[PDB]
């Protein structure tokens, strides 16, 4: 019968809308650290996900990215390869080890959206845009000290998270949440009548230099009160960095059996 | 710990993108009848569908749909509620049971694209394109004698499917491939290192009339050999009208256990 | 019959005219219209109408209109390629008078394509692009409402991704009697930005072969929101009147002078 | 001074003009190109050049380029909604002279944003709406190709849902030379349709401040595909040249009168 990885299944396999992993990401980031109220924060973690060391420690990241599969075959088609995001990481922990919580996440293409499902990232749909350095002409921000770079959400029509950053150094210190494991819950509804908490796992994780200043972050209403739970408290430093990654597959943290 | 339908969990069960079943539809419908190669479509379909007491009956099924859950809440936001869609029929049984088989499916709309999967239906990402009729004016056809409507497809900016129909009559008789249950493949890629054949469990099936002529289907290259195996040997009748039920849940037709 | 170089109706300019983004009018229009009646600032109004319009009979008579449109030119090519023959729009019309007939001033609407955009410049109607929203009546099954009494019909707009209008209509009756503001001639300002170190033309839409639908009338509720700025908040309502569910068609075939203010 | 209606330096006209969709210039534009050079039918290309534009020197050279940039007003405000201020672009240019003056006409254009697209026509840049794709270097990881040797960039246009133009550039070296149809003036037709029962204008888009990163060159690949006509057919690449990546900063003040043709 059809075969694929995933949907659509095809006689030779070549019509899933994904391919296997790895799956390599090389991205743009604009990302404000900030204060959330831990006790909001605590509702969003699923059983073994604990607090983390810095209960209040969240940020809010704009990336844009590019990825292909092992065979770099989608570099050469950009309107594939591209996608533009926005989400929201809370400080946890697991077994006593720091890790970040993705509570919510959008993205602007649809096969991102779906892998994102795949891994337990829960990605939803949304309008992203973001500030881009310029080294020539006058119509934007070097990366350098007084730079500014912006990045905004809208979700059906409504604008939910605006942030801005105005750096002021070069550092090599990657940012906390950026730079720890993300633990994702993996469940799918249940069509006819059991999560699992995972990990990403990763390999050849690189920072470009880390241009840190002022950062700035504003929720607005138009995704419900449990969003707005989130919300910034007091916002803390932004940063603006190219991140590169590949994704190789899941690990189990724990399935509650 | 949170909560929801689906992801992305949250501490109410508010923020899931999808909302439970059942789910009511509305849609405008633009079909075109065909012959495909039946050697073709035998072999996507997944073991369990047999082909079709007529194998080479297929259809090429432009629709626009309104949707909303049990309590209507989603049909005061059109922006939310609405989706276009184009999909592939193919004729096959199930235990003697004539059903349809959807080998691949689009939307434009991302909540619309992941319930599908939640269905096993291989919903990816398009623009669509549909006529409809008008009543006053001149920029138009109406629903009547001589009508014409055209329907397309284009997937990464390349055109892939064009249809239309010229009406001549008006029946009480719905298209045999839009009047069974589909049979679907519930799978989804394991993440961390099982295939189920469902069907949809729909009520409330409705039919306006049916508007029927002349129709006309064209394939075009840009989504591989495999979908160009069944591009039409022969192209039959044109069907126009408008479309009802709900949809409730799945039934497991095997699990291959 | 004494041409050179490349030619057309509009830009870009090609050796046939074949490439030319507009075609020559006339254009047929067919379309599907939620609109809803409501009472604005008299004299916040007023600011908006250039000089040869007078106030409205009734000056604070304003309506909010989404409409959803298929065009095609008189060859009627465009209809066989639904994505290029159909867009969405959303107005708002003030009541005004010129030499006492009564017309409608069009101070802001947008559109979701790109050529009806354009055209809207030509014509002198100020198009801007937006994302516009509206439901459609269903007549099977439960994922809507039917064209009848208790039906109800919303309208969306935002404009660079923040929502700054929002309408809706639930009907309770069928009437004979169009909507006034949308039952009277358009009078535009015809002006585009002069590139070589402007001068403006009132103008009315001259329309052919108008036809409404039987009109579905009841409550309206409309609501405006910040984003788009003060000039634009100053027309927001003070009262919201009825609301109306049709369909309608016109002929579009060219500019009729009002004033060239010489 | 003495103004009465409402007022704008483009539609919609409001009592502040506040609310124009377009600012007056100038505007500073900061841009990331793919760009490959072409032989076209020098034939061809004659026919694209209206009445005081001759052939260029080189009357076969040609190009295709594809940008993606910001812009702003002398203020600055935009940049700080990146929604507003970016845009994508898809440019054709041929070589030409006015006056023995080297200079590019530019006969069809493609934007994906609607400001963009109307400050287009004041320019008398032929824009039309299409979608618009180009890729960006990294510098981290594996997902894309560095500026440096070896990289491979890649561009396309889609128009109505139909792919129409696929570029691609694989660089070699950096130079100091700037390609040369990217480093003379456009030659441009004034013109917009005559909605009251036109009279077109060459004019050269007045610019300062051009800039040039280091120019990325190497093979180029150009391939056009049918779905815009038989005339933009007609330019169609004979033979493909060298491929270039830069990064183009300009500041446009407005035009310059070549021929009112009086
Ligand atoms: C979704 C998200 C991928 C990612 C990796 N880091 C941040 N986001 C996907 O495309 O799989
Ligand atoms: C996807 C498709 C629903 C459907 C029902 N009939 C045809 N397509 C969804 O929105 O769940
Ligand atoms: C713009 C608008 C046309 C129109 C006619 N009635 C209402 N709107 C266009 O497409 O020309
Ligand atoms: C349209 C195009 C501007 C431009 C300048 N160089 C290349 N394209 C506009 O936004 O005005």
């Amino acid at each position: 019968g059809p075969v694929g990885y995933s949907l659509p299944l095809s006689p030779t396999g070549e019509s899933a809308m994904l391919t296997p992993p790895p799956w390599h990401f090389s991205g743009e980031v604009v990302m404000v650290d900030y204060r959330v109220d831990p006790d909001a924060a605590r509702r969003f973690l699923p059983p073994g996900l604990e607090p983390g060391a810095d209960p209040g420690a969240a940020a809010a990241v704009f990336a844009t990215w590019q990825w292909c599969s092992q065979d770099g075959a989608e570099l050469t088609d950009p309107g594939r390869c591209q996608f533009g995001e926005f989400l929201i990481l809370l400080s946890c922990e697991f077994e006593g080890r720091p890790m970040a919580r993705c509570p919510y996440a959008w993205v602007d293409q649809a096969v991102p959206m779906m892998r994102g499902w795949v891994q337990g990232m829960p990605k939803q749909f949304g309008v992203i845009h973001q500030s881009r350095p310029v080294t020539v002409g006058k119509a934007g921000s070097r990366l350098a000290p007084g730079g500014r770079f912006d990045g905004a959400l809208s979700v059906h029509g409504r604008r939910v998270v605006e942030a801005s950053v105005t750096v002021d150094r070069s550092t090599d210190q990657p940012p906390a949440l950026h730079d720890v494991p993300l633990a994702h819950t993996l469940v799918f509804p249940e069509w006819v009548p059991r999560p699992r908490l995972v990990a990403s796992e990763v390999s050849d994780v690189e920072f470009s230099p880390i241009w840190t200043g002022s950062g700035d972050l504003t929720f607005f209403d138009g995704l419900g009160d449990d969003f707005g739970a989130l919300a910034p408290l007091e916002v803390g430093s932004g940063h603006v960095f190219s991140y590169g990654e590949t994704l190789h597959g899941g690990r189990l943290l724990s399935d509650y059996s």
